[PDB]
């Protein structure tokens, strides 16, 4: 089918009880690699890729689509609608996090559980809100981004996965983060790192579990302590003694247990 192929759909395993996984910036569905096999004997198990990863036609980007989360949720609701899935649990990795949050606005329907892996509702720092991030950081990004990609990849991929830097997981994270087309990445990453979802989260009604590191480089620990103060959901909150902005992928010993729990239990 045509957003089958579009989004590298993939179906493992039939029956109702159904897991939906959506990855993070930079990433594809192969950051699930550790988690799945612990999955699919409980759970028919969908993975997908956000359109703009590197694994995706950059024909299919567009920008205007994409110029806020809300594109990418229509994509998730899609994949959902496509697939004929009444109900699932959503595990949400980044931005994925975020993006099923929309989509659980619209279609609450579809969603029984939101499990989120390294969330942010906001990067940009005000007086009142850490994010982790002042604009002028965010603009230095940007700037790197347009100046040489491929050096700004081999750079932050290791900052982003944490851990040693010469890492399987780091060398993985450096190779999915150039693959995607130099223009898609920095209009991507402009929109989500300048994304606000902080004025929505009241409004969340599926159950939210907030799973990120310790140490993130990107998601300041506070953060998943604002998601849970601001979410209008039930929520729980677990910071896993790891390092990383990857953890499933980078360290799964401590992270994939973690995972697991929340979402084989509810709230």
């Amino acid at each position: 089918g045509v957003v089958e192929e579009a989004h590298n759909v993939k179906v493992i395993g039939s029956g109702e009880a159904t897991i939906v996984l959506g990855h993070g910036f930079g990433t594809d569905q192969s950051v699930w690699k550790h988690l799945v096999p612990h999955l699919v004997d409980d759970y028919r198990v969908v993975l997908y890729d956000n359109m703009g990863a590197g694994t995706t036609n950059p024909d299919y980007f567009d920008f205007d689509r994409y110029s806020n989360l809300e594109g990418y949720s229509f994509d998730l609701i899609a994949i959902l609608e496509d697939l004929k899935i009444e109900s699932c649990i959503f595990v949400g990795h980044s931005v994925s996090a975020m993006i099923g949050v929309l989509a659980s606005l619209n279609r609450p329907d579809l969603f029984s559980k939101i499990v989120m892996i390294s969330a942010s509702p906001r990067y940009v720092n005000d007086v009142d809100y850490q994010g982790g991030f002042e604009q002028e950081d965010l603009n230095q990004l940007f700037e790197a981004i347009r100046s040489n990609y491929k050096a700004w990849c081999l750079g932050f991929a290791p900052l982003a996965v944490g851990g040693d830097m010469d890492s399987i997981a780091v060398q993985e994270f450096s190779r999915t983060l150039f693959n995607m087309r130099p223009d898609i990445a920095l209009s991507v990453g402009q929109t989500i790192f300048q994304s606000d979802m902080r004025q929505i989260l009241p409004f969340v009604t599926v159950p939210c579990h907030i799973l990120q590191s310790v140490k993130d480089l990107v998601v300041p620990v506070v953060v998943s302590e604002y998601l849970h103060a601001n979410l209008g959901c039930e929520s729980v909150v677990e910071v896993i003694p790891s390092d990383g902005h990857l953890p499933q992928l980078s360290s799964p010993d401590s992270v994939i247990p973690v995972i697991l729990r929340h979402i084989r239990n509810d709230i």
